């Protein structure tokens, strides 16, 4: 199909996506960057999609974190959340699309400016959220590795999705974790969706980069950078640890299993063949230019190995 101002898609229906794209871009997204914007839009996919569990409720990916903002920012672990939500709140009153359909292709849209990333196959129609996530169902930094599998795997993760899911750390930083330091990256490269996540979280703890005391948080192995205690130990927990290396200089591989578990979780509490496919609408990302790397003046004695099959790969530093 083709559509008004003569941009085409595949499905006539998801015409209406071209203006919010061209809205979100100059306005939420502050000219098609890949800065703070898009990975806070990033952390509400997840934050709205995880409230969903079998056994208590929640619709996922229903856009209830705006439509309930009330409740769900009342959440300890949706702390910061309530700024992102603010910031989108107004496209969903001005578009006609549901909330859930908006957070989603915001979060797909903005993956989309950072070099080395996907495109996160989006689908439209979802219903307006009818329900309040429970409660308690959105993972902490201070979890044990057991209490993290069993919460995703009880909303349909398994192990190593978790594993290609946390590719998303790659273009992240924390504030809350440690207020005195807000804005400090999970890794080197918070502006490129790449494998220096996998890589800098295995390196030795040697310091940390603002105060000590601060829970869910890990010795970080470079000033500059802040490490979650979950990544820790995720990285080193026998359960994903051999998943979390064969990330590390592999972009192929995170890029093929950040767009299926994405999608996967943009579809949680939802059903694709009710919905219809607007893929083509997010738009073509910038290639990775540059090699993975050791922080320079780092050296495999600096990195614990953790996966007992294979050793982690020889990288230039
Ligand atoms: C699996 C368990 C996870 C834990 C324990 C975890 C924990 C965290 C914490 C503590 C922050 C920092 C918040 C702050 O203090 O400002 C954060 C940021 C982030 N999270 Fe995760 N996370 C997890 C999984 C995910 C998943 C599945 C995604 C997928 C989209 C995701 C995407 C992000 C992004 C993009 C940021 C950066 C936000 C920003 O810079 O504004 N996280 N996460
Ligand atoms: C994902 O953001 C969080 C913020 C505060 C506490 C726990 C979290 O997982
Ligand atoms: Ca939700
Ligand atoms: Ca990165």
């Amino acid at each position: 199909a083709t559509c008004d101002d003569g941009r085409t898609t595949a499905n006539a229906a998801c015409c209406i996506l071209f203006p919010i794209l061209d809205d979100i871009q100059e306005n939420l997204f502050d000219g098609a960057q890949c800065g703070e914007e898009v990975h806070e839009s990033l952390r509400l996919t997840f934050h709205d999609a995880i409230g969903f569990s079998p056994t208590l409720g929640g619709g996922g990916a229903d856009g209830s974190i705006i439509a309930f903002d009330t409740i769900e920012t009342n959440f300890p672990a949706n702390a910061g959340i309530d700024e992102i939500v603010s910031a989108q709140k107004p496209f969903v009153a001005k578009h006609n699309i549901s909330a859930g359909d908006f957070i989603q292709f915001a979060g797909a849209v903005g993956v989309s400016n950072c070099p080395g990333g996907v495109r996160i196959p989006f689908f439209l129609g979802r219903p307006d959220a009818v329900a309040a996530s429970p409660d308690h169902l959105v993972p902490g930094p201070f979890d044990s590795v057991d209490s993290i599998l069993a919460r995703m795997g009880d909303a349909g993760f398994s192990p190593v999705e978790v594993v290609w899911l946390l590719a998303s750390h790659s273009i992240a930083a924390a504030d809350k974790v440690d207020p005195s330091i807000p804005g400090t990256p999970f890794d080197s490269t918070p502006e490129v969706f790449d494998s220096q996540f996998f890589i800098e979280t295995q390196l030795k703890g040697r310091l940390f980069p603002g105060t000590a005391d601060n829970k869910g948080e890990a010795q970080s192995p470079l000033q500059g950078e802040i490490r979650l205690q979950s990544d820790h130990l995720l990285a080193r927990d026998p359960q994903t640890a051999c998943e979390w290396q064969s990330m590390v200089n592999n972009q192929p591989k995170i890029q093929n299993r950040f767009a299926a578990t994405m999608s996967k979780m943009a579809l949680l509490g939802q059903d694709k063949t009710k919905l219809i496919d607007c893929s083509d609408v997010i738009p073509t990302p910038p290639a990775l230019v540059g090699a993975a790397h050791l922080p320079a003046g780092f050296s495999l004695s600096d990195v614990e190995q953790a996966c007992a099959a294979t050793p982690f790969p020889a990288l230039t530093a």
